[PDB]
């Protein structure tokens, strides 16, 4: 599968424009979510941005000079669907959904979600997208309110002009979002705690 990660001032947290370049302890928030990526089963990584955020853009680019696997790429990443659709429409194959603001290991995520939604496909042909996602109420960093889904970490989508049949997983991997100061501190423990 390929992987895109659309930061471009979006991500799963409030609204407007989420910053996906804080960084913490060494990388960008976009940059530890890139790497597992990177070395996850998935081949290239299509990083959607904007130009209503390069920044994100110019350091992406800027980071990933190098870019063996990575790609970047311009899109309507400014709206989450947006992007979604322009992507599912230039892409030939499935291809991975993921939040730039989420900092936990993907490596085993990765490769749950894609099979588990080969798995769907291959009792029911039908389905075309999955989705993982954890209730709000144990979600770790609820922003206004426990009211509401989140998605859990990734998502699976096929090329097509459209919305798809999604399916749900749920699963009790938490992820750590940052948007201020305390999960900063959030964050950082846990990687102290990685340290020690």
């Amino acid at each position: 599968m390929d992987a895109l990660i659309m930061a471009g001032g979006k991500g799963t947290r409030m609204g407007g424009v989420e910053k996906p370049l804080i960084k913490l302890c060494g990388r960008c928030l976009i940059d530890y979510v890139v790497s597992p990526l990177l070395k996850s089963k998935v081949n290239n990584i299509f990083i959607a941005t904007s130009p209503n955020t390069p920044k994100t853009k110019e350091y992406i680019n800027s980071a990933y000079k190098d870019y063996k696997n990575i790609v970047v790429i311009d899109t309507s990443g400014k709206g989450y669907i947006e992007d979604l659709n322009e992507c599912i429409g230039y892409f030939s194959e499935p291809f991975l959904v993921v939040s730039s603001d989420l900092i936990n290991l993907k490596s085993k995520i990765i490769n749950s979600i894609v099979d588990y939604f080969y798995c769907i496909k291959a009792k029911t042909p039908d389905v075309e997208a999955l989705a993982v996602m954890i209730p709000k109420e144990k979600y770790p960093n609820p922003s206004i309110d426990f009211n509401g889904l989140v998605p859990a970490g990734i998502n699976v989508v096929s090329p097509k002009h459209g919305y798809q049949k999604e399916e749900i997983m749920v699963i009790d991997e938490l992820i750590f979002n940052i948007n201020t100061k305390d999960d900063l501190k959030l964050a950082e423990m846990l990687l102290k705690k990685d340290g020690l």
